[PDB]
């Protein structure tokens, strides 16, 4: 096993993955904030205050009540300042011809501001081929959804294996996975894991939690994605620091 | 097998399914236009001209360059005038807590104007439970994606069976399927089939076509979803009429 900083230099590394791994190493953070808020001002105030603590900020811009492209310009300023990537959690999941338009166009123009997006693999590899027609020229990366943290997830078994093959066959655009554990043996691929809280439990709509120590340390993932464990806390900066320290130490202990 | 008009009266029919089946019977149409355009004016001019020929208009509002809620008000006026349902093809595919916000909120406020939406079943039944928290109070319906028409689709076998069970267990909100064929034996559920053209072939991003006669007549589906076979034709009204007549006659011949 290689450090994040060494993985950033692997021959086949994608440039977006390399940038991410280098800032993870520099800042001692493998935390992705899931900025699940409906107000632009709250999104930007969280990005500014928590920026030093995170490697990545994950958006759902289709839940912002006051989205504009100017908001995303301001988010990019903060991402550049504090050094984190922007990941729009759009879960593209249509045929290739449709997802290319959903990625480039409409009101959101996702490809213009998102370093990373993700896709479900259920449509077959055309979903990746459609996204990459927009994302390759714009030097973007994509994450494939190999597993989900929710109760009754069908992203298991042969479905998960199909995601790894699709990633490993589109490695010029696909930089890794959303997964609950390491699913690829290739160190060039990132593993990002949602369904993370310090305490046991879940929500009332199928979300299930595991700890940073479990998912980074035992399950071999790279990055934790944390929403409500931070966002619902009173002091979101201290909460982010607790999650950062948990994920970072779990990584160091597994690296040995 | 029952006619559309008789299915509209089944004991367990959902009100949105009943409204749809009654207007299908009245208008002799089982065609859903896939209005895959980027301009509001083109969307509205297609809705007005083709409204009499269709049972449903399927949107991707995240591809409109000039989306506003006023555009959707104008679309509703046309839907009421010509008698068709509005189906936003959003393919919700997140955990329940996230999809409820994506359905109700953000810029699009999908639940405020869409009679129907669809969901992938990959997250497990929490995706339906989250949508239904918004959609049940608003008297909306949902379609579950049981199959996809694209090359390499993983919506097969046990995945398709899981979609049918999830639909049949959330029948107060789920009104049917996106599928390539009949997948439920319960006549209360609608089957809508994309990947339809009169001529053989596909696109260069994994789309595959079958004919209206094949999918309605042989494969037992209810409604054809047609995008480019209409949208790319010079005369979209004549193209819509050719698809309507094809799908309607295939239905009548199987009913016998
Ligand atoms: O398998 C999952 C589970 N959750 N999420 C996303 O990660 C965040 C989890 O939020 P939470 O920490 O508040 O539960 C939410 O934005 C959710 O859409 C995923 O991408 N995949
Ligand atoms: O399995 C599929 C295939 N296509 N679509 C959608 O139906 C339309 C198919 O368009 P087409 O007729 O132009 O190929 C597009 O909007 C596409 O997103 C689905 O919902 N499911
Ligand atoms: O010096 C560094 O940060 C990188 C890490 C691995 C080797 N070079
Ligand atoms: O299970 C619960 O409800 C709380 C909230 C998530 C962590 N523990
Ligand atoms: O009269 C009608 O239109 C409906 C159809 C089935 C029986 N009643
Ligand atoms: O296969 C093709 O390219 C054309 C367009 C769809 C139907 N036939």
């Amino acid at each position: 096993e290689l450090s994040f900083g060494a993985r950033a230099e692997l021959p086949r590394i994608h440039p977006v993955a390399s940038k991410l791994l280098r800032l993870m190493q520099k800042k001692e953070t493998n935390l992705c904030l899931s900025a699940d808020v409906s107000l632009a001002r709250e999104l930007l105030q969280l990005a500014d205050a928590l920026g030093p603590s995170i490697c990545m900020l994950k958006t759902h811009v289709d839940i912002l009540n006051d989205f504009t492209l100017d908001v995303m310009k301001e988010l990019i300023t903060l991402a550049k300042c504090h050094e984190f990537l922007i990941f729009e959690d759009r879960k593209f999941a249509d045929i290739g011809n449709t997802v290319k338009k959903q990625y480039e166009g409409g009101i959101f123009k996702i490809a213009s501001w998102a370093d990373l997006v993700n896709a479900h693999v259920v449509p077959g590899s055309g979903v990746v081929k459609g996204l990459q027609e927009v994302g390759l020229p714009l030097h973007r990366g994509c994450l494939l959804i190999a597993e989900m943290s929710s109760t009754g997830s069908l992203a298991t078994g042969d479905y998960t294996r199909a995601a790894v093959r699709m990633a490993e066959e589109h490695s010029e655009f696909v930089v890794g996975f959303i997964s609950g554990s390491r699913v690829s043996m290739k160190p060039e691929f990132l593993h990002l894991t949602p369904g993370v809280q310090l305490e046991a439990g879940g929500d009332n709509l199928g979300q299930q939690y595991n700890s940073p120590q479990e998912v980074i340390g035992k399950r071999g993932s790279d990055i934790i994605i944390v929403g409500r464990g931070i966002i619902s806390a009173a002091d979101r900066l201290e909460a982010a620091e607790m999650y950062r320290k948990a994920a970072w130490e779990a990584y160091l202990s597994r690296l040995g």
